[PDB]
């Protein structure tokens, strides 16, 4: 039986060694930290948990299909669906708070923004056909096509871009609406790949589908129970893994992949499959091998700056997912891509998981992670970035919610785009790999494959086809499917 080791128990790397495990592959997963899940991690702090990472929930039926590969397997891993997706907030006073039912969407977006309802109908079929077409078209295609160099092999992009939206702006798109409240309001889904709505192509009204027409869940214990259970599961099925050692180098010999080597000896596999960062795999892991400049060279996605905050009372008007909106947008966007700073009225993502599971926080407190959009580390002071977010932000939640909330902090952790980059090695602390602010860069992304190192893979949401979870469990699927059809050949 042939071996793989996969580099990092990310949710891509997890996902990988569940699907070479299912394959009959004996499998070790290194991980450098003496945790598994990567950015799905959390914490408990003084009488509250954080989630550290990833805190929406869509598309489940992704996660379990990886327990339906080991049907036998006892893991329990439950969630539900909320009638409520976010709660939005604006200076002016304007709360719209927004139901996953899309009938009641509509009627309520309709009256909350004085809208026309066919307006935000025809919005949400739109992007319900995208997301269709898309998965149809480029998420379900087949891996018949192979060659010895790289290629675009995306006519059909450009025959379906005028539907898709392909070749204008989010934000041109969103402008449809009368209420600049409602364009703000879709503009903010190119956060959901780290990107900018002035920038990122039109394709991208299809994100709010999957909270609004698919379903808005929560997990049972909370998002960490996302990477819990799948790593329950690997070590269940004997996955094997080595925890607190970080692979140092990727070894190689006449262009195939021999295993990989850490501080504490060498180690021999068939395969190998990286789930760690596309840049550090090259510029630490592949020092001898010529990297693709180009591909490691595009723009990054956003990073994020999160005050993690006990607090010590309860906030009705408040759900799971809360967001208080920037009066000016295009400025926040502008500091965070154009000049790698921050604008002084941030939007202000408040989730409180306690909603849900009420041991997540004392009884009457709340587990408040709050987050704003930032850019990655690239040198600036972020103690004094650290210092001015929090007094904006405190601002912003007495603008919207009119209470003073340094009055209520009990406890607080703080992590910035320096805490990303080390928990998880993530270049620059980029939430989502390569950012998608122009039409091609879905298209120019690593692909799980490599064309120098025979046998040697890539999974995760620094490559092919895209950040968060969905889209790395993907690269796992794609990752694991390539494999099996290499082993047929
Ligand atoms: C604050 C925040 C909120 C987010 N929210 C969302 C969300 O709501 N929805 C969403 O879809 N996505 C979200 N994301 C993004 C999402 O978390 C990631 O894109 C995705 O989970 C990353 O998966 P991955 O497979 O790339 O693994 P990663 O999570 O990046 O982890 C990679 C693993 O590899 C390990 N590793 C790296 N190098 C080595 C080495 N040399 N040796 C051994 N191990 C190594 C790392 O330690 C890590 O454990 C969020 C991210 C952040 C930071």
């Amino acid at each position: 039986m042939k071996n793989a080791i996969v580099i990092g128990a990310g949710i891509g790397g997890l996902a990988a060694a569940l699907r070479l495990r299912h394959q009959g592959y004996s499998v070790t997963i290194f991980e450098k930290n003496d945790y598994a899940g990567g950015k799905l991690h959390a914490i408990e702090k003084d009488g509250y948990r954080f989630d550290l990472g990833p805190s929406l929930f869509t598309l489940p039926h992704l996660v379990e299909n990886l327990f339906a590969l080991f049907p036998e397997e006892i893991i329990d891993f439950g969630y539900k669906s909320k009638a409520i997706s976010f709660h939005y907030f604006w200076d002016d006073g304007t709360l719209f708070k927004a139901s996953t039912d899309s009938s009641q969407f509509i009627e309520d977006a309709s009256k909350v923004f004085k809208e026309e309802k066919s307006t935000i109908k025809k919005y949400l079929a739109k992007s319900k056909s995208k997301y269709e077409l898309t998965k149809s078209l480029f998420l379900e295609k087949s891996l018949h096509k192979a060659t010895t160099y790289f290629s675009l092999d995306t006519v059909k992009a450009i025959v379906h871009a005028p539907f898709l939206g392909l070749n204008n702006t989010l934000n041109d798109e969103n402008s449809k609406f009368k209420n600049p409240k409602l364009t703000q309001l879709f503009n903010r889904y190119a956060t959901y790949n780290g990107s900018s709505p002035y920038q990122t192509p039109g394709i991208m009204t299809m994100i709010p589908h999957l909270e609004l027409g698919l379903g808005t869940y929560y997990p049972d214990g909370g998002m960490h129970r996302i990477s819990q259970s799948l790593f329950e599961l690997a070590q269940k099925v004997g996955v094997k893994f080595r925890f607190r050692e970080s692979v140092t180098n990727i070894t190689t010999s006449k262009n195939k992949v021999t295993g990989v080597e850490t501080k504490n000896g060498s180690y021999l596999s068939d395969l190998v499959v990286s789930n760690m960062d596309i840049v550090p795999t090259y510029r630490n892991l592949m020092k001898d091998v010529p990297a693709p400049e180009k591909t490691l060279s595009q723009e990054r996605s956003s990073s994020a700056l999160i005050f993690y905050w006990g607090i010590d009372r309860e906030f009705p008007e408040l759900d799971l997912h809360n967001i208080l909106f920037s009066e000016d947008y295009k400025t926040e966007f502008e500091h965070i891509f154009e000049h790698k700073t921050l604008a002084q009225d941030p939007t202000v993502y408040i989730n409180i998981t306690s909603k849900e599971s009420s041991n997540d926080a004392p009884a009457g407190h709340e587990n408040w992670f709050v987050m704003i959009n930032a850019p990655g580390d690239y040198g600036q002071d972020w103690e004094q970035l650290v210092e001015e977010s929090k007094k904006q932000i405190i601002a912003k939640i007495k603008k919207c919610l009119h209470v003073d909330i340094s009055k209520h902090i009990t406890t607080e952790y703080i992590l910035t785009p320096q805490g990303i980059e080390k928990n998880t090695s993530s270049y620059r602390g980029a939430l989502y790999g390569a950012a998608s602010n122009n039409k091609f860069a879905a298209f120019l992304r690593h692909p799980n494959f490599n064309g120098k190192i025979k046998n040697l893979y890539h999974v995760g949401g620094s490559v092919h086809p895209g950040g968060g979870i969905p889209l790395c469990l993907l690269s796992a699927q794609i990752t694991a499917d390539l494999i099996q059809k290499e082993q047929l050949e």
